[PDB]
């Protein structure tokens, strides 16, 4: 398939409901060879299974909060893979206050810092840290959300991280485009994942979108998985710096009238 | 491949440099079954060859300026294909004055009318005219340009057609999304085609883009072809109402500084 | 005030609820000198009153559908005013089918043509037709709507006109910016006017916006009037090609969740 | 004038070339009553003059890096002013590496943190910290740049801060819009200020924009000053969550072809 022989490092695979999960399936299904990351020694076992399920024996710890691990990650990886062809950044986090209720009520220098550190900075951070072993046709891909461009209830500080993340996509594309590397983001629709547990009335949004999206249905990690494989592949060799909505077209309407 | 067994009607195939040409290759290459259109009886012979080259024997006249032919087109087609799975609208035109030099100098109620009739109206026109035989996973795809969103020298009235075209994409996605139909547009970078002959200093733009695009190179009909196949395919089953830039990332920078 | 001595031609003044009405008040209130247009001989009397109410004795017929009247308009005007300092385009229209119910159900080559002729073409049409007597600090201003950028129920074909109109703003700004002329558009929120009678469930939208706008209220022609004066004024001497939302911030949220 | 009797706190006034300077002039000129901030005890003297020049005797230290001073600021201010009617955030900063040369070359967890802390977080930070004494017609205004939406050479990490800042504008508008408070940003064109010294080839950009802007000229702090007075005033009572370009229309074109 269109990923035959491509070596892709996937982050953010946590459950079988993870967006990163559907992207692994879609990649494996297209010939890709995969490697994975996890956070903390207490997940080391779960990711090892998941990796086995995709014929991979490569699992690496990486707390994107630690310069040390990010650097360790690519040193380790280097001994197994000669070069890297794809990196998937499926990483987000915000203190629980910062994504609950009133925007200003959850705001503090600390929450802001953390949400931006982990959800925004980490993406170009990993990029700089892969630059060395990246290939010439290589493709980076990150996940984002409509909340970066429009005020969504409860999203709050996540909204700002995501705006910064999407700006980094553009600055990455320019920085790495010289070397033939492409950088893109997918803007996904609401999908019930672990991370999604912290968005109160997530159920309200999900229902709303199913009512008003042009396609009148919710998206799935397979749909998102499928678009990602594309962007990671050479079919998308003319596509860099894009932010691609995959949300049954929801961004495009004004719903509920 | 990801288009196995899909039946796709392609318009705007004129030369072997046409965008519609690269999209046919990409589709055929992915298992698609193709049908084509042409304008005027004096091209009837050329399109028949082209169709042969993609294992097709289906060629149909269609001047999108004529309600008659647009209707004839889908009546004819109906006797061969039971249903339609994909339609590609690769059609643009503007009187030569309207895309030369000063915007206001080429402006006249007549030019405006024509450019909008042919380049914009025709897309949803064809859609209404296919609605009857369209399938449930069907996908519509049109071509557009960055000049719809930013003032490009010489583009002029084409700029306005293209803004209207892109708006129709959204209204189409809503109208047809109920029936499971997806509608999308690709925003292509500068490609030396016959239509591109009418843009003076097209050579200036093309050179500029090659200098300043993040990927530092120009796009090709194969790159555009490849993205189109994707959008026409069920890989993009979560993607509707999108306008997808395929231009080495050019929209995303500010060049020449 | 900030319009002292500026001579401004206003179109689209039909009732005392018209957007063009609130812009006249705001302009007069700021020292402006006004002139007005009307359509058909059977409104000649109403506009004459309205003009009196703003200390003006200048009323001119102009069916923007007729090259003749558009030209007559500025010939006439020229004998009274030596030069023009501001033009307000407050003109929209679409056959009733084209803004009712299903998008595709109201679509016909004829409706499309008409809505685009009157709502879109007319703006740059008038501009070319004023170019001769326009001054160096002159400012053009048109009205638009959020339906140009996102699919709104019932808006339909008006959506496409408005996208083309907004593109013309950019091409105008480039064309006339050389001569010091500025061109801008205001994107207004829902306001109960005569034109708004043709949007079924306009009452539904208006209520929705009042519920979900960040400011939690609907806009008024005075609010729109006030922004327009600004754009027409030399306060906005650094502002061209802008599309300025004036809608209690509605474009910026995702409502109803 | 349109700011008669309004009490506005201005930050970021550093030189007579400051953007905040032109906004003070424009505000004073329209009837406003002003108060100012400064950073560090070694500027205490300069701001005191500047404040005298606008008939103000209110100057307050505020390192937006310190929770302490931000809180002190509004406690102090409270004893002089009963309530606040306008706040201007004219604050930006990034380590010199982060805005020099290659994006990835200037990237470090620390630079990112700092640029986001000072340029992005500080705006809603100040807002929460003013909420108590803010009035019902109150208006917040921040400064931003086109680099938030498109990759500009050298801007780099500033690009991301600015994207986050502009997202905060939307989330602010929603949070404070309930209480009648409006929140807006101005996207300014290149202006030779102290902060602008750190952008290498700033002179290249400034020249480029003067060549290609629709108005064919650069903007000035008076032009920006004038737009800001507007947004701070009740003329803009229908305008919240907007990001208003003031850049001779530069965002709207594609230059250099
Ligand atoms: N759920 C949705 O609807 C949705 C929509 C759009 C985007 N997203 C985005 O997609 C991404 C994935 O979220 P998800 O929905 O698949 O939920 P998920 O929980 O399955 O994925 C989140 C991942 O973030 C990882 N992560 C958190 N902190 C980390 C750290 N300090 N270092 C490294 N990794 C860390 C978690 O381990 C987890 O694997 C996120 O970036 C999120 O913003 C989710
Ligand atoms: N080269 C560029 O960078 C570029 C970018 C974006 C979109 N396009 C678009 O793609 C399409 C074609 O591009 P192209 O470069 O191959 O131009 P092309 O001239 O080489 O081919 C386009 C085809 O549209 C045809 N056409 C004209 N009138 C028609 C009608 N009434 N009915 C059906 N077809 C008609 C033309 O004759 C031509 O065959 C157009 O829609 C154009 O707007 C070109
Ligand atoms: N209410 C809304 O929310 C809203 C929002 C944005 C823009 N508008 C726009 O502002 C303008 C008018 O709004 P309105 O609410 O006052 O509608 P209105 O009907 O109350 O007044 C608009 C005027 O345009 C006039 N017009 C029609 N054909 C004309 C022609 N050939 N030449 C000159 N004028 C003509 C109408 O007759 C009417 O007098 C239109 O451009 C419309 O698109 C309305
Ligand atoms: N120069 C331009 O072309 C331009 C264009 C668009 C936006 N801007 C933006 O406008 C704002 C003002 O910049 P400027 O161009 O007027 O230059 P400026 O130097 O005159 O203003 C910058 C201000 O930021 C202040 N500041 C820096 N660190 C601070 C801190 N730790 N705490 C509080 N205040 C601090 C400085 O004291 C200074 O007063 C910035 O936010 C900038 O991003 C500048
Ligand atoms: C609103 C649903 C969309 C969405 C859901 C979950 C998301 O994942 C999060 C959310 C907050 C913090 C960390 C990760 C997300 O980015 C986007
Ligand atoms: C730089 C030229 C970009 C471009 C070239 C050809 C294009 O196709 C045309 C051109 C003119 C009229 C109608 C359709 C186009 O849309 C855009
Ligand atoms: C919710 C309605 C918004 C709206 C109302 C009236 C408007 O003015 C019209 C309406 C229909 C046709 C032509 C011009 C408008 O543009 C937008
Ligand atoms: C490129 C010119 C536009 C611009 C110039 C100076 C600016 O001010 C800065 C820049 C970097 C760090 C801190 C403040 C700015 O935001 C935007």
């Amino acid at each position: 398939g269109f990923l035959d022989g491509k070596r892709i490092l996937l982050t953010g695979l946590l459950s079988n409901r993870s967006i990163a999960y559907g992207i692994a399936k879609a990649c494996k299904r297209e010939g890709a060879e995969l490697a994975f990351t996890y956070v903390g020694d207490r997940f080391k076992d779960r990711i090892t299974e998941f990796a086995a399920e995709f014929g991979s024996e490569l699992v690496f710890p990486c707390d994107v909060a630690d310069d040390a691990q990010i650097d360790a990650l690519f040193a380790s990886l280097k001994t197994h893979w000669d070069s890297l062809d794809g990196l998937v950044h499926s990483i987000g986090f915000a203190p629980r206050e910062a994504i609950a209720g009133d925007f200003l009520d959850g705001l503090t220098r600390e929450n802001f810092r953390i949400a931006h550190d982990i959800s925004a900075y980490s993406f170009p951070a990993l990029a700089k840290a892969a630059l060395p072993m990246l290939s010439d046709d290589a493709s980076l891909l990150t996940l984002s959300y409509l909340g970066a461009e429009r005020a969504i209830p409860n999203y709050n500080t996540m909204g700002l991280a995501k705006a910064a993340l999407e700006a980094s996509v553009r600055y990455l594309a320019v920085s790495l485009g010289a070397k033939g590397v492409r950088v893109n983001a997918i803007s996904a629709g609401p999908i019930k994942t672990l991370a999604a547990s912290g968005i109160k009335s997530f159920g309200k949004i999900l229902d709303f979108v199913e009512s008003n999206s042009p396609l009148k249905r919710n998206v799935t990690i397979e749909q998102v998985g499928n678009a990602g494989a594309f962007l990671l592949s050479d079919l998308a060799s003319g596509v860099t710096a894009e932010v691609m909505h995959v949300d049954s077209g929801f961004n495009a309407v004004v719903g509920g009238m």
